């Protein structure tokens, strides 16, 4: 019976919805031109988020519902997907803001006139000014014409993924947030590892910024950074993750230390890297928190670890989900 | 290596680093001042949701035997604990413009009437290494320090989510670290009593009415507000659930609330009988747990401790077996189920 109305969707709409998101779930009806799906929604309870001390809460659908949910005091995320294309709908709270992040978005179709705008990028009303806005992303970049962007316990344990917003660079919650979600996904995914793990992402600013527009040179300086930040004092075992809303140069996504990071041995701030936080790129996080973890690069064309930028969120190689798991303290007899 | 909070310097973002690393499973918290010390074992309250004006409040708890409670949202944060039978609280304001106005606030009163020993009810914080970063009140020592008139009252598998829908009055001015203390010690007043968390998982939310009410009469405010409801467009659909018409201030004759006496049965609640009004003030905690109280059929209690003693008392749990039982009957107990 509890609904949401795509053609008019707003932070409130989505808001009183998730607030209403019991310890046992509800399900809750998306509509879409006469169209509907129904799915169960759940409190996400393994990954907890700040952003600048900002509590953001996550939400999921069951796995065939392929549906997920952020919610912060400011904005709300619904995403899904439509023939395997990620389709988002994000609302701001502020009207203000709400008009600010519109015009964001709408800026790079505005440079081009695509004839079918409407189903890569559309302004929700419900109507002088925008509720909402809907980005199809996979139909977004082929618009565009983006450049080629390239690469048991009884008690879970915490482990903290602090993020550091980049000196001089803007990030938006809504794009930071849905990194986060992929990354911590991403992991879960692999042989029930909610058992061993459950992720705390937070996010603050950094005075460093990358000395050129190297990405190995940004992430050695970064490292070296964390090492002298009085701030990070005591923080060595946690995992680190420079952010920016850009890309470094030759189209790089991001870059990570492979391989730096074990439940036992973390130390140094070793389990360091780098990632852009941009919408039109969902899965950067996720793939530099796979190398963190030990993952190598894979063959199929499929996987959230191959060498190429894909937009595939899940690791499909066995040999990566073992190592990936073993790093967080799980074996083959604990099973899945 | 026990995580600790240091009161002579707590600020908004020493309680909200804290309490976002509480889990499912709880943390011990070491609450530390001059001559004070006290461990608590802190957990997440998952059994009463808040929003004020679409803003989540998360609440924590500590130990019975602790005595210590905390508030969290995005903008403020609240430590509120009893030593020595007294209530303390440290309210902590993430923006500084909003923790200066809060802290100028509550020592307004107190400039007025300059008392020797207004430190121990009243103190700006301060960071160690000026503005404050949070404010510290001891609510007890406060009211002997100011002369304030005396405020008093007139002479299943899955727990069931009951809705309090407290309704901002027109031209009224509330603090959100006051307003959810008070929906805090109403909803812990609950399932405090015969295991009620079972039943009924309280869901507080807060918005802006148009009314307001046409005097100072708590009575005749009563009847407008819950006309109002059954006139507000808004409430359509909402005639079942829980209602309050909040303020900061008091009625006519130091009145603190008011409220329609045994309005809510799980079974039959409708047309918005289940309505109150409510102060929210600091100084008075447990008046919209006492209305709550009425509401759900408690009568007077005698014993002068008691939540719903004739008088305003500072109490904030139901000690009376009568009452206790008249309530979780209104919220689907039976004497077999136990507690
Ligand atoms: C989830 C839905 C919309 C938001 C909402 C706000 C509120 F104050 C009360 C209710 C509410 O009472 C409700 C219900 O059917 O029990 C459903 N919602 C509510
Ligand atoms: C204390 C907290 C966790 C560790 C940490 C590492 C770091 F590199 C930067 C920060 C940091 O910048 C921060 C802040 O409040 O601004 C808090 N922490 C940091
Ligand atoms: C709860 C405490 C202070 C806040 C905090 C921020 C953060 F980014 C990381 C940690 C953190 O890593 C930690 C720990 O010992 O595991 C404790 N806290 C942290
Ligand atoms: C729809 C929601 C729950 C029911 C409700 C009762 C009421 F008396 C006032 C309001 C109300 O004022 C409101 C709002 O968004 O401003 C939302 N609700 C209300
Ligand atoms: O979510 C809402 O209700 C408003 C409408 C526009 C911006 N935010
Ligand atoms: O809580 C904090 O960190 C700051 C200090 C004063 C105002 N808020
Ligand atoms: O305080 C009361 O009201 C109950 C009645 C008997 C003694 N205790
Ligand atoms: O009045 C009551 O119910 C409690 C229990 C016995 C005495 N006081
Ligand atoms: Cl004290
Ligand atoms: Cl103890
Ligand atoms: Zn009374």
């Amino acid at each position: 019976t509890a609904s949401i109305d795509l053609q008019s969707v707003s932070y409130t709409d989505l808001a009183t919805q998730l607030n209403d998101v019991s310890d046992f779930g509800k399900m809750i009806i998306l509509k879409d031109n006469g169209f509907n799906r129904q799915v169960h929604v759940s409190m996400d309870k393994r990954t907890k988020i700040q952003l600048d001390n900002e509590n953001v809460r996550l939400f999921n659908g069951r796995d065939k519902d392929s549906t997920n949910f952020i919610l912060g005091d400011e904005f709300a995320v619904l995403r899904f997907y439509r023939n395997g294309e990620s389709i988002s709908y994000i609302a701001y709270k502020e009207a203000q803001m709400m008009n600010e992040i519109a015009e964001f978005y709408a800026a790079p179709f505005k440079k081009t006139r695509a004839i079918n705008e409407k189903e890569a990028f559309e302004c929700i009303y419900d109507g002088k000014y925008p509720v909402s806005v809907k980005i199809n992303v996979d139909k977004a970049k082929k618009i565009l014409n983006l450049p080629e962007c390239d690469y048991v316990p009884s008690e879970p344990k915490t482990v903290y993924v602090i993020c550091l917003r980049e000196n001089g660079s803007t990030v938006y919650p809504n794009e930071v947030s849905a990194q986060m979600q992929d990354a911590a996904n991403s992991v879960y995914a692999v042989h029930g590892l909610k058992r061993y793990v459950n992720l705390h992402f937070v996010l603050y600013t950094t005075e460093y910024a990358c000395p050129s527009g190297n990405a190995d040179e940004g992430l050695d300086g970064f490292t070296a950074s964390l090492k002298a930040n009085p701030k990070a004092e005591g923080y060595d075992d946690q995992i680190y993750f420079l952010i920016r809303w850009g890309t470094w140069d030759n189209n790089i996504l991001g870059i990570s230390w492979l391989n730096s990071y074990n439940v036992n041995t973390a130390s140094d701030f070793k389990a360091s890297g780098m990632s852009t936080t941009q919408l039109m790129y969902p899965g950067v996080m996720a793939h530099e928190l796979g190398h963190i973890l030990g993952a190598n690069h894979a063959d199929d064309p499929k996987d959230l670890m191959y060498s190429k930028y894909t937009g595939y969120l899940f690791h499909l190689s066995e040999k990566n989900m073992d190592i990936i798991a073993k790093n967080l303290g799980w074996e083959i007899a604990d099973g899945d």
